[PDB]
Order: structure tokens, then sequence, then C-alpha cells
């Protein structure tokens, strides 16, 4: 088969909280964090891992649910990790970025990390995401274009410095299964190593870096699980 099954079932379910402020927290058992730098924003988290996003006016904006962790224990110690994830794309306007997929942080190396499958902008992400182009790579079954980046700016550890890494898939996908730990492995063998994990999350994100980008997204399929 070509897709994965909850391709063709995924349905919030199970009890949800929205929030319009910037606000971490959990919902059963589900990790979320809405964050933006400014805007008018929400998002919906649901105790399945699903949820849905709004954004009006934001210069960044970050909707994602997932897994928290306390930054003790690298990815390899932790296990290997995966996402299920299914997106449905609405309307937006001046979306001058984008990254949706699998997203988390580092520290000791301090990390904002980045697997993009898909986007919310007119276009893929290009170039300009960072300072070297490590190149195409198969990684998970399918073709991905490596970078990696030094950026300032607002951290799980106050304004600071600090490293990102991405995999940009080459074709976008909305639907299927990222092996976050595949694309680790590829990244450590470039020198891009991963600190101990502080989460690991299905995100949509979307910005301007002069806009205030503004839409709408939908993730009715969101898990991310250590696990075959």
């Amino acid at each position: 088969a070509e897709f994965q099954s909850f391709c063709s079932s995924a349905s919030h379910s199970g009890q949800s909280v929205k929030v319009t402020g910037n606000k971490v927290g959990t919902i059963g058992g589900v990790g979320y964090e809405l964050w933006a730098d400014s805007g008018n924003n929400s998002a919906t988290f649901y105790s399945d891992g699903s949820f849905s996003c709004t954004f009006q006016n934001a210069g960044d904006y970050l909707c994602r649910s997932g897994l928290s962790f306390d930054s003790t224990k690298t990815p390899s110690q932790i296990g290997r990790m995966k996402a299920d994830f299914k997106l449905v794309k609405q309307n937006s306007s001046n979306v001058g970025y984008s990254y949706v997929g699998v997203y988390g942080w580092t520290r000791s190396p301090l990390v904002e990390y980045y697997i993009v499958d898909n986007w919310l902008s007119p276009f893929p992400p290009g170039d300009w995401v960072g300072n070297k182009k490590h190149g195409s790579f198969t990684i998970d079954g399918a073709q991905y274009t490596v970078y990696e980046n030094t950026r300032t700016g607002p951290s799980i550890d106050g304004d600071t410095t600090f490293n990102q890494y991405f995999s940009i898939r080459q074709q976008a996908r909305d639907c299927g299964t990222i092996d976050i730990s595949a694309h680790f492995d590829q990244w450590e063998k470039l020198g891009m190593t991963m600190g101990k994990l502080h989460e690991a999350k299905v995100l949509g994100e979307a910005g301007n870096v002069n806009g205030g980008a503004s839409g709408t997204a939908d993730f009715p399929y969101a898990k991310v699980y250590i696990g075959d």
C-alpha cells in the first residue's frame, strides 16, 4: 500500500484545549505549545495528539504537539522515535517562510531542529534556511536536502544564539510517518551532533521577516512516539 492507514481515517478525537496566548502545557498525555512573537493567534490541541492552528499578523508563529523531555538524555539514550502526521492546508497570506513536520530542541549543544515534509508558504523553503548546505541524502526512503545554520533569536534558554539543523523533503508529503531518529543518524554523520533532547513535536510554523503572516492549518493526525 502506498499510504499509512491513518491517512484514510484521521479524525480529531479526545478532550481538547484552545489556547490564544503563548502557552506550554499538556492535554491528556500530549505536550503542546503555542508560541508567536506577535499577532492574534490560536491553536486547539486534542488528547489524541491531533491539533489545529490559526495565525493573524504574526512575524513568527509555531503550533506544535508531541513529546516534552527534561533535557537530560540524548536521542540515542531515549530510543528510536517516530511521528505519524496528516496535514490539511487551508487559506493563508503573506507567509514568507513556513515549515511543517517534526521540530524540537537540544541543549549542550543548543540546537533548534526541523524535519520538514511540507510548508504553508507558496513554495518550499530554499537555500536561505542555512549557511551550510550539506546536500541531498536519502533519508527514511525519500530525498531530503540537509542544511545547518547558526541563528540568533528567542530560544528555550532565552534570547541567545543556537545552531539549527534542517532536513527539507524534496517533494512535499501531507501524510505519513517521519522516522525522526533516521534523520538524527544522518545529521550525526555530517557533524550535526544532537545534545540532550528537550522535545520532539509535530509542527506547523509560519512567519514573515517583515510581514505578519496570516492563515490556518489542520493536523487531523499527529502522534509522536518512542517505538517501531
